[PDB]
């Protein structure tokens, strides 16, 4: 009680460890370009650590009635994603020098995605929950589209080591971000098929992979120097 605590505790430890490791390596780096990438990327598990710790200690949970039951909704996920998702997008954009208006579009779409996601999580009419989910996923697909088609083109003008690293991070991102709306759909926020403990496990595996896994690939590469 609550049964999902073990995965909130594992997530906290894993985010804290990733932050600490990225900070130790970031601090010993001279290259001014490498340093931007370390600052942005160390912020990502640090924000996630804060939100995971809060949720562990029983903050950022509300009860939302829908489907004739009172449903536990962890809303602090969205305060995390609100800030961590555009920071990961920024990493990808700095790697390919996306231009200003593309970055603005993506961050903007990203806000709509996280914001409509949150509205959907808190909606009391069961059926409109899924309307919001659909707008959120469409915003997500706009992002994946730009990452796949737009950024890949931009990265092809870079040296092969940069384009290579971009491709790996682009793939990781497409595969991991894809899964989020499915988890939400089948989990405690949507259909209610996957109970909250398994769902928390899944979001934890996705978050650690999308933040720390992502960070380890980017930060160990030659492409940020
Ligand atoms: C007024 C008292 C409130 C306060 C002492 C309550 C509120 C939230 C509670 C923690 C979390 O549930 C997560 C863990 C669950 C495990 O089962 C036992 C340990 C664990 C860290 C808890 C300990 C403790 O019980 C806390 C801090
Ligand atoms: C560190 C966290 C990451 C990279 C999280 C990414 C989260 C998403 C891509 C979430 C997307 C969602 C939808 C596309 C629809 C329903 C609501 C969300 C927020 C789960
Ligand atoms: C039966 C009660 C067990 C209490 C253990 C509480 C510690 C949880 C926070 C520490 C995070 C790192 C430990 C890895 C998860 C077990
Ligand atoms: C310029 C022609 C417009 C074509 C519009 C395509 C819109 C639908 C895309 C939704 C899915 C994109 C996923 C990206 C692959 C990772
Ligand atoms: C304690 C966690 C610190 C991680 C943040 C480091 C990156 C922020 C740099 C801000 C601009 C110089
Ligand atoms: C250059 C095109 C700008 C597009 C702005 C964001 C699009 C969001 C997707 C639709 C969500 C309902
Ligand atoms: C990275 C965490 C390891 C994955 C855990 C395996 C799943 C079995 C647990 C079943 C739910 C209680
Ligand atoms: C290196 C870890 C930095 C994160 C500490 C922030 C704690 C604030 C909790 C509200
Ligand atoms: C149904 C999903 C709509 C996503 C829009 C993506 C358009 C790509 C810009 C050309
Ligand atoms: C070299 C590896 C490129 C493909 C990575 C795809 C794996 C997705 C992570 C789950
Ligand atoms: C796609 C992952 C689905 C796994 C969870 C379903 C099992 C629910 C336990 C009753
Ligand atoms: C999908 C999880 C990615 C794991 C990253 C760890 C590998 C770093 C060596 C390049
Ligand atoms: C919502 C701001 C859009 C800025 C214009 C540039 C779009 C390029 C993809
Ligand atoms: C961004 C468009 C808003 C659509 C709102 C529809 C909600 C149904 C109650
Ligand atoms: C639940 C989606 C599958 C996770 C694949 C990544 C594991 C490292
Ligand atoms: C404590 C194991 C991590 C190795 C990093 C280099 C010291």
């Amino acid at each position: 009680g609550r049964p999902e605590w073990i995965w909130l505790a594992l997530g906290t430890a894993l985010m804290g460890l990733g932050t600490l490791y990225f900070l130790v390596k970031g601090m010993g780096v001279s290259d001014p370009d490498a340093k931007k990438f370390y600052a942005i990327t160390t912020l990502v598990p640090a924000i996630a650590f804060t939100m995971y710790l809060s949720m562990l200690l029983g903050y950022g949970l509300t009860m939302v009635p829908f489907g004739g039951e009172q449903n536990p909704i962890y809303w602090a996920r969205y305060a995390d994603w609100l800030f961590t998702t555009p920071l990961l997008l920024l990493d990808l954009a700095l790697l390919v020098d996306a231009d200003q208006g593309t970055i603005l579009a993506l961050v903007g779409a990203d806000g709509i995605m996280i914001g409509t996601g949150l509205v959907g999580a808190l909606t009391k009419v069961y059926s409109y929950r899924f309307v919001w989910w659909a707008i959120s996923t469409a915003a997500m697909l706009y992002i994946l589209y730009v990452l796949f088609f737009g950024f890949t083109s931009k990265a092809e003008s870079m040296r092969p080591e940069v384009a290579s690293t971009f491709k790996v991070l682009r793939n990781v991102t497409v595969v991991l971000w894809s899964a989020y709306p499915v988890v939400w759909l089948i989990g405690s926020e949507g259909a209610g098929i996957v109970p909250l403990n398994i769902e928390t496990l899944l979001f934890m595996v996705l978050d650690v992979s999308a933040k720390v896994g992502f960070g380890l690939i980017l930060l160990r590469s030659r492409a940020i120097f």
